[PDB]
């Protein structure tokens, strides 16, 4: 099954231009430990803003462009990214935004991290109905030592 993962600042804005103005430790390791040792899918912008693969996973790049690197999976479409990733319980899509588009349509789950910081950016996480989905999970979080803003993490069901 599909489920989709993102941390989201006010008004689902997932980035923009410049880097992302804090400091949330708390929410790569709620990242890591819920995609470990799964397929990642994500675009040629992510790739790039990482640059290596993500360790223990398998990488799953979809991009129209031909693939530059051995390490990772390299498909061109929706279908044949989900077939790269095998018959394994649950696939994670890790953006960018227009690659959480295609997907939400098909995802079972999202993981959100909603993050109380007004960030002006030009990338959104696409509108989920409400009513189409289930929030199973909630946890909110205050800012501290090592985290600068307050959050909290949601896992939607699809209804
Ligand atoms: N919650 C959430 N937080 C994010 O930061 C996030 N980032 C993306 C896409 N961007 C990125 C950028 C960097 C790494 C990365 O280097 N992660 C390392 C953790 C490093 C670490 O703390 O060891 C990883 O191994 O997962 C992952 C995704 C998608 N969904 C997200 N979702
Ligand atoms: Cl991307």
């Amino acid at each position: 099954a599909i489920s989709l993962i993102a941390a989201l600042a006010v008004d689902r804005v997932i980035g923009n231009e410049n880097a992302l103005p804090w400091n949330l430790p708390a929410d790569l390791a709620w990242f890591k430990r819920n995609t470990l040792n799964k397929p990642v899918i994500y675009g040629r912008h992510t790739w790039e803003s990482i640059g290596r693969p993500l360790p223990g996973r398998k990488n799953i790049i979809l991009s129209s462009q031909p693939g530059t690197d051995d390490r990772v999976t390299w498909v061109k479409s929706v279908d044949e990214a989900i077939a790269a990733a095998g018959d394994v319980p649950e696939i994670f899509v890790i953006g960018g935004g227009r690659v959480y588009e295609q997907f939400l349509p098909k995802a079972q789950k999202l993981y959100l991290t909603h993050i109380d910081a007004e960030v002006e950016g030009d990338t959104h996480f696409p509108d989920y109905e409400p009513d189409d989905w289930e929030s199973v999970f909630s946890e909110f979080h205050d800012a501290d030592a090592q985290n600068s803003h307050s959050y909290s993490f949601e896992i939607l069901e699809r209804r």
